[PDB]
């Protein structure tokens, strides 16, 4: 009804496969978007920093336990860790000892399920790739989960069809045509829960909340004084930051623009804050100035979000059936791996963009302990060293001797960037870096299985034809070791 023939030739594959029609109209809309020339920037000159926001360090007061038992913890697990070189889920990886980011989730909900709400509800958004080796997991190691999976567990997210950046319409490709679809990015949870019929399922069945985090973040869990908080400010949706450090580059920022609330009645001067995300891929690539200055956005998004249930449900409703979150227009080629594959758009969406969707929605900084973020193998490395410790409710926080500072950890690309190359580094054991302020690797290296690193540490190899191996018990503080 009324769309360009690329338009109705995404439509037509959609409906062939199946695709939930929640699904279609919220990736054809955003395709519209892309036809009118969107591309998902924001461009500095159109945002402006946030310069204040309440603390979840001055809440005291906790929520009552209706609406405690009315709060659903979701883990998104639908991505792919590519940038590690991971084809699989990366809550798979180990995080300490025999223990994964899987047994860390798992554990704090038995947590939570033993100590405040016994019947708390726990789901994990999964993709086609991720969901077979997660439900296997379970089943093995907490049966529990396992044997509500289907019934209450996994959210399926959709796929959509790679668009030809040509003429927009979907992409072909006869060798796999598996490759013809892309995950629409964590901004689906909102498309996902709709058009599955369990957004209104949960609504029905009493509850009111959800707190969503990152699979890769295992410090994120509800803290009852954020629903106290929701609950008495009447905010819909709230989205946890932390203030920004140099580490934070991978992710998104809060930004604010100003809007003049309803008429002109009483003054037109009088405006209000909207707030909004911006992405990295949402900063124009020329202006990346703009993104990583950490000083001018300083607020960094956690991805700990929190959503009032029927008023997202309600949101979608009065919307066409689809929430309108800015599209990110990712450029692909519909084989990533071959640059000779006809070059794609994938339309994504990110779910803290949702921050911009409610007339209540705020922002709460938090304190680095519920943002542990692993995006890259220098994370993990950092996540797996004695910098970070286990809770009694199992979050993986900073050691307190860290201070609230996470270790810098800057390792060479070329040797570590993929999980083979820094499973390697790490062979013979992690080094310590509870009291390393910042551990830079240079060219290919080897650690030691006794090695405490403190202060400043550089590790420079020239040579890399031959792997240069730290002594076992070797201390490094504030150097530069080398062969
Ligand atoms: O289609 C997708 C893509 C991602 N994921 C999952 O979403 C989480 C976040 O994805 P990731 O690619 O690790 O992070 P980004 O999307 O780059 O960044 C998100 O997380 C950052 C904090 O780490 C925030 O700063 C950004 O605003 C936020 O969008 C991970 O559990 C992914 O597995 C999905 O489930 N489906
Ligand atoms: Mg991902």
């Amino acid at each position: 009804k009324s769309l360009s023939a690329a338009a109705q030739a995404c439509v037509k594959k959609m409906r062939d496969a199946k695709v939930n029609e929640a699904c279609i109209r919220t990736f054809i809309a955003q395709h519209v978007m892309v036809s009118k020339g969107e591309t998902g920037s924001i461009p500095d000159s159109a945002i402006m920093p946030v310069d204040s926001l309440d603390a979840l360090d001055s809440l005291t007061i906790e929520c009552d336990n209706a609406v405690l038992q009315s709060t659903v913890v979701l883990k998104l697990n639908g991505g792919l860790g590519t940038g590690m070189g991971l084809c699989d889920a990366k809550t798979l990886l180990e995080v300490k000892d025999g223990k994964t980011f899987l047994d860390f989730t798992a554990l704090q909900v038995q947590y939570l399920r033993q100590h405040c709400s016994e019947h708390l509800r726990f789901m994990l958004m999964d993709s086609f790739n991720t969901s077979a080796s997660t439900k296997s997991f379970l089943k093995a190691r907490y049966p529990w989960l396992y044997q509500v999976f289907d019934s209450e567990v996994e959210l399926m997210q959709n796929q959509v069809p790679k668009i030809l950046q040509d003429t927009l319409e979907p992409a072909a490709w006869a060798e796999n045509p598996a490759y013809e679809w892309a995950p629409p990015g964590h901004g689906d949870i909102y498309t996902a829960l709709y058009g599955s019929g369990k957004l209104q399922e949960l609504v029905e069945q009493g509850y009111r909340y959800m707190f969503v985090s990152n699979g890769d973040n295992l410090g994120a869990t509800i803290d009852k004084r954020v629903l106290a908080y929701m609950e008495k400010e009447k905010i819909d949706f709230l989205m946890e930051v932390c203030r920004r450090t140099e580490s934070d580059k991978k992710g998104g920022h809060l930004a604010r623009q100003t809007v003049y609330v309803k008429g002109k009645d009483g003054q037109p001067d009088a405006e209000k804050r909207v707030l909004l995300l911006r992405e990295s891929a949402q900063c124009p690539k020329a202006d990346m100035e703009s993104f990583q200055d950490i000083n001018k956005y300083s607020f960094f998004n956690t991805n700990n979000l929190w959503i009032r249930l029927p008023v997202l449900l309600e949101t979608m409703q009065e919307h066409g059936g689809t929430l309108p979150l800015p599209v990110i227009r990712n450029e692909k080629t519909v084989d990533s791996s071959n640059s000779a594959s006809p070059k794609v758009y994938q339309l994504e969406t990110a779910m803290g963009a949702a921050i911009a969707m409610f007339e209540s929605a705020s922002a709460i900084v938090v304190p680095r302990s519920r943002f542990a973020p692993v995006k890259t193998c220098a994370d993990l490395l950092a996540l797996r060293s004695d910098a970070y410790v286990v809770t009694d409710d199992f979050r993986l926080v900073l050691d307190d001797r860290c201070h609230g500072h996470p270790p810098v950890v800057d390792l060479d690309s070329a040797h570590y960037k993929m999980m083979n190359g820094f499973e390697k580094l790490v062979q013979h054991g992690v080094p310590s870096l509870v009291e390393c302020k910042r551990v830079t690797v240079k060219g290919l290296v080897q650690f030691g299985a006794g090695n405490v690193l403190t202060g400043t540490v550089t590790i420079e190899n020239t040579d890399s034809a031959s792997a240069f191996v730290i002594p076992d018990g070797a201390k490094l503080n504030d150097t530069t070791a080398s062969p």
